[PDB]
């Protein structure tokens, strides 16, 4: 591991998000910021809010610059400006970046998440108000010698973290500008970034316990497939969700679960330590490789797709919610999927790499996997075109 200063710089969990500490302004104002690969704005609470115990105070920053422009994101509303920004446990550089000062929000801030802002790591094409508002990471690369690449190791604990535990627990690593080899095992496999807006990829095959879901592969990427640390669940296009759940139910049929469970609404609980991991199937997603007609697969365990939640009775049972849900906006590889892997966002080579995470939760019989190569034909046809 060559980036020790950035290792273990994240805190949080799949349900409320993973955040990194940042400073804004002069003198520096410390804030916890949500790491979000599904958006492109750097936005921070800038006014009192029931869920914020701190916020950005523009009038206290000598380096604050007002852009005299508003921003609306449906929801949070803010005022645009720029100021000096740093990441304490990151590259030792300070950059001037766009900052949306959030003055009004509805259902944005999560009570107890411990984060006061969001760091949108995706491309300018999806930045608000428009693509002229340069994203933080673009500013970082243009102003310093930091390589145009970042990598994420999101670490789920595999069990419920209480309010004090989640504050004292290491939730992972965001390595800015590099790849740290201590964060993964095995090999890194790269899939093309299809287009630079969201981190868009193409899924070419889906298996549940080795059984091909057998759908037209365009179904898997309807209308797009993205990697999004700001989303908790693995989200799947309606028809793919329906087929995947049918197959997961069939594989786990030795136990009957209520419809509320499959809807991701209700928790299921087992006596402490008796969770029947083995009756649940592994899920494999085949991703387009960098070599023509070649793919690789990432395989996740139920330890990833069943999200630990504290029993409504705080009892000693191990409880979980089904963390796979339907989408009307395409496939979303959210935090529960990212928890199984070390994910490399190689902006410079327009590719995303996957490797088994050194912190993924597993059991003595099965482990998450990243394997390849596999011969796969017509993968360009798996992409969706409006
Ligand atoms: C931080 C986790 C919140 C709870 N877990 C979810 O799964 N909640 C649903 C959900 C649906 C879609 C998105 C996509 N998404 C983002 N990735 N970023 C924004 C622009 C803002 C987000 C971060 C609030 C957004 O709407 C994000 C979250």
């Amino acid at each position: 591991g060559s980036f020790v200063e950035m290792v273990d710089n994240l805190r949080g969990k799949s349900g409320q998000g993973y955040y990194v500490e940042m400073t804004v302004g002069s003198p520096p104002q410390t804030l916890n910021i949500l790491v979000d690969t599904g958006s492109s704005n750097f936005a921070v609470g800038a006014a009192p809010h029931p869920f914020l115990h701190r916020y950005y105070q523009r009038q206290l920053s000598s380096t604050y610059r007002d852009l005299r422009k508003g921003v609306y994101v449906p929801k949070w509303e803010g005022e645009l400006g720029t100021d000096l920004v740093s990441i304490p446990h990151g590259p030792n550089v300070t950059v001037r970046a766009n900052i949306a000062a959030i003055t009004e929000s509805d259902k944005f801030f999560i009570n107890g998440s411990n984060w006061e802002g969001i760091l949108g790591l995706a491309y300018a094409e999806i930045a608000r108000p428009d693509d002229s508002l340069e994203p933080f990471f673009d500013s970082l690369v243009k102003q310093t010698h930091v390589p145009n690449l970042f990598s994420l190791q999101l670490c789920g604990a595999g069990f419920p973290l209480n309010q004090s535990e989640v504050l004292a627990s290491v939730g992972g690593s965001m390595i800015i500008g590099g790849i740290d080899h201590s964060l993964y095992t095995g090999s890194l496999w790269y899939t093309p970034i299809r287009r630079e807006w969201y981190y868009e990829v193409i899924i070419v095959r889906v298996e549940i316990n080795g059984q091909d879901l057998k759908m037209d592969c365009k179904e898997y990427n309807y209308d797009k497939s993205i990697v999004d640390s700001g989303t908790t669940n693995l989200r799947l296009p309606k028809k793919v969700f329906e087929a995947a759940v049918k197959s997961i139910k069939a594989a786990s049929s030795t136990e009957k679960f209520p419809d509320g469970f499959w809807l991701g609404e209700q928790l299921v609980c087992w006596q402490a330590g008796t969770t029947p991991w083995n009756i649940f199937p592994v899920i494999s997603l085949y991703l387009m490789g960098e070599v023509t007609n070649q793919s690789f697969r990432i395989t996740i365990l139920p330890q990833q797709y069943l999200r630990p939640v504290e029993d409504v009775a705080t009892s000693q049972d191990d409880c979980y919610k089904f963390a796979i849900s339907q989408s009307s906006t395409g496939t979303v590889m959210g935090a529960v999927i990212m928890e199984g892997f070390y994910v490399v966002f190689d902006r410079a080579r327009k590719r995303i790499g996957f490797a088994v995470s050194a912190c993924h939760v597993h059991d003595e019989f099965r482990t998450a996997a990243v394997e390849g190569p596999f011969v796969t034909l017509d993968m360009e046809d798996c992409g969706y075109n409006i």
